[PDB]
């Protein structure tokens, strides 16, 4: 289990007069699926979120390589790609769940920890539990 | 007088681009991008909508940006946007996001690379980039 | 069970400066609450939506009692308030499920079925599907 | 030169804002009347921003709109909004939609209650309606 997987069914608002989703909603997915993470593994996240503590998107980036319709079944998988001393890179990997699994799209994000008075923030350790929660997706040991 | 120019897109950052943190939630930075784009086609190349609503599809192969500060509720945003490599059926559009003050703030530079393409939706082919379009960009195209 | 009922669970992308939910989110859930009853009890609606069939909101609203919080798991109850020959009134009870349930919101909308090329579409009869799926919440027997 | 105005918020509509049908998702009305709300104190009364940051809170009690045509993406809209109704703490606004061209088209009308609050978030009490908001209104003031 290296992976965290955030599960999806596209509804109407998410398509644009072409049919398809529109590209803003796989990088809005990106944040759905890392918060989701949060909420089931590392829910003190949000106390300290709603404290001081402020996770600062460096990096959102997402390669697109087939259209997704309404109603369709996603699924996005979520990895560590690195962790750093106050950053963590996240990757994800959007699969339309069918007949057979497609690869729709696939995305990066970087992300820093930092703390303080908004306008005077730094960069700050990557909280303790966040790590710890990370565990079963670091490949590290 | 024919130095490569930026289009420009202004906007007035409000609250519902805001999060709890006090600052503009992240996914509003690629949902500007696509604002922009269409804007410049709104006032370069309306035509465009006949052709997006037959057959002709602009096809999103990457969007990406990197964030250096933060905006704040009000802040005045500046995207400027630049075509930055035309292939026969690609484009590579540049997005520059600058808080507007005394000393305009670069606050992240943004990318995407386009295709065009025409076609059963799902049973799609590609096309050469549309002749009003490539002309549109032409203004705006940077050489570096 | 005269109701729907679609459960969601608050992300960060819903709450603005003040902490809580910005308004708007309320009206979105509204149309995912809708259009997931259309998943689980009428899908065949989406072909004709995404055929030439369209559902024409004619009227939306919503009444706010509390606030909501990110992470707060929100329960929106959907009813048939009234099907006549081509309209359907919708009520909508929004919950924060919690040591105890607290009703954070009503609202209500009002949609019209219709057919046509765009700008020349007209009113049609509610798909018989959609009456048969809607049968559990009619009042009328 | 007295005769009470509406505050203007005008706006292209994008393909962001369109759904599958080809107009514009219902949802975004109601948005606008947020972005509409808030560029009237950007404009008029930008302070208020300070007061939100620290215990001011705008509290939406109703938030309504009524539809009665489409829009199409590049359609240009004016969202024109009035205060209706003011009381010790609480304001009503108005909406009217118009899509612009030779005729103005009304496609739809909306309102939206809001009450004046301050406090610990959940621990509220009602304020009366700031002072510098009431004046910012006061030309906007809808006597009908
Ligand atoms: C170091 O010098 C700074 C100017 C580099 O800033 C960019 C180029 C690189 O940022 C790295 C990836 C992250 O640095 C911190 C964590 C980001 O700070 C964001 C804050 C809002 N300034
Ligand atoms: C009937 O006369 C029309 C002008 C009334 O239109 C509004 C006032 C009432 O609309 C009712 C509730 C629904 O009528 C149809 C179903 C809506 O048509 C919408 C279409 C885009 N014109």
């Amino acid at each position: 289990p290296r992976y965290y997987e955030y599960r999806h069914v596209v509804g109407f608002e998410e398509t644009n007069l072409v049919g398809n989703v529109y590209y803003v909603n796989y990088l809005r997915w990106q944040g759905r699926c890392r918060e989701m993470f949060l909420y089931e593994h590392a829910p003190e996240i949000l106390d300290e979120l709603r404290a001081d503590l402020k996770l600062f998107t460096l990096k959102a980036e997402c390669e697109f390589f087939a259209e997704l319709a309404p109603f369709d079944r996603l699924a996005v998988r979520m990895r560590l790609v690195e962790l750093t001393q106050t950053q963590m890179e996240l990757g994800f990997d959007y699969l339309r769940l069918g007949g057979d699994d497609l690869l729709v799209a696939r995305g990066r994000q970087r992300i820093a920890c930092m703390r303080g008075p908004n306008g005077r923030t730094e960069p700050v350790r990557v909280p303790a539990g966040l790590v710890r929660a990370f565990a079963p997706f670091r490949s590290a040991t």
